[PDB]
């Protein structure tokens, strides 16, 4: 309820943005929203970013910018390369946590092997 550009703001201008957001997350702050939800058929699948929409039935698509922190805060990337894994990307999110896509992205890591989300899709 205190809006996009005040959340985002906030952790812009923090030293460590992610934990600024998680923090706000962990004490009932409302997620970031006007993520850019893809129309696709949920027959994907099911890999975490793509370069397509790839939604299974146990997930939502999105455009990877949109669901991105350092994007959404206009902020550099923490990486020496300051890379983007999102950028120009589709996310698949478990529709268990598609209320927050930017919380979700920025919690979790994918599986090298299978390529979906550790502690969701995958099943290595
Ligand atoms: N994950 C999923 C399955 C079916 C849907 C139907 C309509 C909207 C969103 C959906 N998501
Ligand atoms: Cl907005
Ligand atoms: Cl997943
Ligand atoms: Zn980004
Ligand atoms: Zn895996």
């Amino acid at each position: 309820t205190m809006g996009n550009s005040t959340v985002l703001s906030f952790c812009a201008f923090a030293v460590d943005a992610a934990k600024a957001y998680k923090d706000y997350l962990a004490s009932g702050g409302q997620p970031i929203t006007n993520c850019v939800k893809m129309l696709c058929t949920h027959t994907g699948t099911g890999q975490a970013i793509t370069v397509t929409p790839e939604a299974n039935m146990d997930q939502e698509s999105f455009g990877g910018a949109s669901c991105c922190l350092y994007c959404r805060c206009h902020i550099d990337h923490p990486n020496p390369k300051g890379f983007c894994d999102l950028k120009g990307k589709y996310v698949q999110i478990p529709t268990t946590c598609a209320n927050d896509p930017v919380g979700f992205t920025l919690k979790n890591t994918v599986c090298t092997v299978c390529g979906m989300w550790k502690g969701y899709g995958c099943s290595c």
